[PDB]
């Protein structure tokens, strides 16, 4: 996260790091037994940590627990971003608390305009990487779909959205992969894609889960 601030110690309890040896991606945490992350950070030996907030210390209420299963997206397109979706089944249930929670899944997609919150272990400069330990946010709008394709020579699907601030300063990077974007209390992004970060007309790319939530219950309910 570039020019954003410190959450606070499990401020957002849904925010989950993916760890392999080293954090390596964000998630975020549905139900007890289930984190939805990007397709992107697909890879085996994946233990799921809960509770964090410096992740590079034992705090005190994390909770670490190993995925048993991984589904990406069946249609998920490692070229063009499409689909950038992935669900992790933990092979124990999470124990809930005040620092450990689920966010609600979208009933309807945001607008434009709504300030959304982002968070993220990722690198916190634009030119150049510094890695934070604890768990950094940001608010940031939801641009028009037609000022996203504006500001692309990539591809863009229905299934993204772009979110934050085309003077650039601001934006989500490398490391937040995979973690949310929450609006109003629903968890209505995953962190997808960019062109570096926090750049002058390159605003982050977003999977757009309020597609998905078919597809997210299903999956769920049959696993
Ligand atoms: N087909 C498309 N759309 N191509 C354009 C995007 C490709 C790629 N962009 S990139 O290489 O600049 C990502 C990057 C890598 C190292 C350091 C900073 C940023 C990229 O984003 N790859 C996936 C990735 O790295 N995702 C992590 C990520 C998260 C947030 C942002 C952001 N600025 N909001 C960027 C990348
Ligand atoms: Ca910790
Ligand atoms: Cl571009």
């Amino acid at each position: 996260i570039v020019g954003g601030y410190t959450c606070g110690a499990n401020t957002v309890p849904y925010q989950v790091s993916l760890n392999s040896g080293y954090h390596f991606c964000g998630g975020s945490l549905i139900n007890s037994q289930w984190v939805v992350s990007a397709a992107h950070c697909y890879k085996s030996g994946i233990q799921v940590r809960l509770g964090e907030d410096n992740i590079n210390v034992v705090e005190g209420n994390e909770q670490f627990i190993s995925a048993s299963k991984s589904i990406v997206h069946p249609s998920y397109n490692s070229e063009t971003y499409n689909n950038d979706i992935m669900l992790i089944k933990l092979k124990s249930a999470a124990s809930l608390n005040s620092r450990v929670a689920s966010i609600s899944l979208p009933t309807s997609c945001a607008s434009a305009g709504t300030q959304c919150l982002i968070s993220g272990w990722g690198n916190t400069k634009s030119s150049g990487t510094s890695y934070p330990d604890v768990l950094k946010c940001l608010k940031a709008p939801i641009l028009s779909d037609s000022s996203c394709k504006s500001a692309s020579s990539f591809i863009i699907t229905s299934n993204m959205f772009c979110a934050g601030y085309l003077e650039g300063g601001k934006d989500a990077c490398q490391g937040d992969s995979g973690g949310p974007v929450v609006c109003s209390g629903k968890l209505q992004g995953i962190v997808s894609w960019g062109s570096g970060c926090a750049q002058k007309n390159k605003p982050g790319f977003y999977t757009k889960v309020c597609n998905y939530v078919s597809w997210i219950k299903q999956t769920i309910a049959s696993n």
